[PDB]
């Protein structure tokens, strides 16, 4: 099976390029031209890695930029995972760059998937898309994105079942709530704060710290996007939420690095930021039923992971 | 009050432009950049009519290349028409100026009303965020549009409940349903069909021509559209269907074409369109409570006044 992954030099992209490569079976493409938060600086290397293996081939183009037809003549699935992510830094002359890289992308990725056969067509989106909702979000509700980011991500969707409907692109939509994990973006809440902490810098906190998110360790995400290719059952057009095992405030995330690190970290507490929900709370019953997906992965082992992987990285 | 109207020159922003002016308290900046499908030609008139009215500015800009703080300074009320529209016209290479001018613009002009007090941005949005929905569909149903134009409409109205959730910027949306009339684009429905039957030439279908939509007349949609405005209910934050007197098929149309024309038209049934639903019927429950709308032009009413504007536009 011949794959193509976009955005496969970034966090998510990374960690799925290497757990596909485990499948003998498998070949992958990735397209990355490294912009977006992260510098291009802490993603050449896991790329040269990948490159190592003959069933990997990268190519370090815009999407925008590149012969569409050429590249998809003989992909027989797409993860689309190319975006510029972040609520926070979504606002006003930042915009753009989410409107070309999150909708004009997709679009152009979708017009080329008209003109081939794709097994499936792996759309990667988000819990930004929701807003603030109370209890557990199911994949049915009405979303109200609260960011920039959130509405660029969501018609990203929407684009996706227009292109399903008129043109029966196999689409299937993920939405990732907040992964961490090693390799996790430098501008995520995790990185900053062990970063920190590691330094002994105030923690950054947005807010009172009390907002809550769905986090998912990035095993779990790579696992639950993974089924989404060998799964059995036929899962063409629907949305799936993919969360994780526990779900935590920033102040129980701190106070678990705290015991992990043996450090006392001083809060610096910051004004809250437009656009992002007090609460995410993923219903993964779906994906559980098309997936067999579960979370295994606890905070306490995951924020682990997390902090040696960034004590070595800044070591 | 100074109300700014975006997309001034086009089909519906001129007319509003025209009712508003009737208002002796109300004073008009239109802002319109004559881009999108109906050529520059047939908008310059409307703009030197307006213009006769001491009340009414107009700026001949893009919007994206626009100093807005010093458009909005002294603004009440924003109405937000400025689009690129047309379904049929939003696929493959065409999609580009959709996605600049239907949620680019939109956001800019968001982020210029951040920290001026507007009593009310009205943003002007469509049935195309709906696709196919069988019964009249209320402002509830989880929209999922057929085509990309509708994609980038919605997109819009997203933004606008971004900007009033985060900064409190007031926001209305008004959905519209197939508007038609006097300056009427020349892209839509009607305006083809009735300068094709002139013209005596072939009538142009996409598919069967046994779609249906809600037609909305030009004036039904104005009196929907000033109602946000002036209503005396707290509209800040809804979402508001703007639907017409009777709904009726192509085929429908084209009869009452040839009895107002007294021709028998030559059918050229062409290929569907991709992209545009089947039927299209509002639920205007909210608009009827809301804005107190009722629309009150009848088709063959309006259809006649479309067919004599053609007629002496070209
Ligand atoms: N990280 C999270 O918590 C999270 C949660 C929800 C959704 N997601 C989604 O997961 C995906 C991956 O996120 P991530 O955290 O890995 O971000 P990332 O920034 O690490 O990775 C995205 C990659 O896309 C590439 N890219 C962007 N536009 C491109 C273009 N035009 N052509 C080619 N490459 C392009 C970037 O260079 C980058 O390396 C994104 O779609 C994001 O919206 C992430
Ligand atoms: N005609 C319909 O049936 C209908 C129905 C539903 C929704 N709508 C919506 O109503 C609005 C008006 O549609 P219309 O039929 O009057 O279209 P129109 O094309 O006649 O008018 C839109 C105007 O916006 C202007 N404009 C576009 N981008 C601009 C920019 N960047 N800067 C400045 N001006 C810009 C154009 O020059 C044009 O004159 C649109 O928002 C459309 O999506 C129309
Ligand atoms: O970009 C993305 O791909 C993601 O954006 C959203 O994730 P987020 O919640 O933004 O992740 P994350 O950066 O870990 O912030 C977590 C919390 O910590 C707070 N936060 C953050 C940084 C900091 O220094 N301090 C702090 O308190 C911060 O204010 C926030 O309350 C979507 O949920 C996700 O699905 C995806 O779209
Ligand atoms: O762009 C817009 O602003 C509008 O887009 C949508 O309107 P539409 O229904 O597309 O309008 P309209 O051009 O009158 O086509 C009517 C029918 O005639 C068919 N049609 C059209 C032309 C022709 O020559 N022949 C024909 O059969 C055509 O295939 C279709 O089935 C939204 O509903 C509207 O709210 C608004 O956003």
């Amino acid at each position: 099976m011949k794959i193509l992954v976009t955005g496969a030099a970034g966090f998510i992209g990374s960690h799925l390029c290497q757990a596909l490569l485990k499948n003998s079976a498998y070949h992958v493409v990735g397209i990355d031209h490294f912009i977006g938060p992260t510098p291009a600086t802490l993603k050449t290397g896991n790329i040269q890695s990948l490159e190592l293996n003959s069933r990997f081939q990268f190519i370090r183009e815009d999407i925008l930029n590149t012969d569409l037809s050429k590249l998809l003549q003989d992909i027989d699935v797409v993860y689309h995972l190319a975006a510029i992510p972040g609520v926070r830094t979504s606002w006003g002359k930042d915009f753009q760059p989410y409107v070309t890289n999150n909708i004009m992308v997709t679009q152009q990725l979708l017009e080329a998937c008209k003109h081939i056969k794709l097994d499936k067509f792996i759309h990667i989106s988000t819990s930004s898309v929701y807003g603030e909702k109370s209890g557990a979000v199911s994949e049915d509700l009405l979303p109200i994105p609260l960011s920039p980011y959130g509405v660029t991500k969501l018609s990203g969707e929407h684009l996706c079942h227009v292109y399903h409907k008129n043109f029966h692109i196999p689409i299937v939509i993920l939405r990732y709530f907040t992964v961490y994990g090693p390799r996790q973006r430098p501008d995520m809440a995790f990185h900053r704060l062990i970063k920190q902490m590691l330094e002994d810098k105030p923690l950054t906190i947005f807010g009172d710290g009390t907002q809550t998110r769905d986090f998912t360790y990035i095993d779990d995400c790579i696992r639950g996007t993974v089924a989404a290719l060998e799964t059995k059952k036929n899962i063409i057009g629907e949305v799936i939420n993919i969360g994780g095992k526990e779900q935590a405030s920033i102040l129980d995330i701190i106070s678990m690095l705290e015991k992990i690190s043996g450090k006392s970290a001083t809060k610096n507490f910051l004004k809250s930021v437009p656009g992002e929900p007090k609460q995410t709370w993923a219903d993964i019953s779906k994906a559980s039923t098309l997936l067999q997906y579960s979370p295994t992965v606890s905070l306490s082992d995951g924020l682990e992971a997390e902090y040696d992987y960034i004590k070595q990285l800044y070591k």
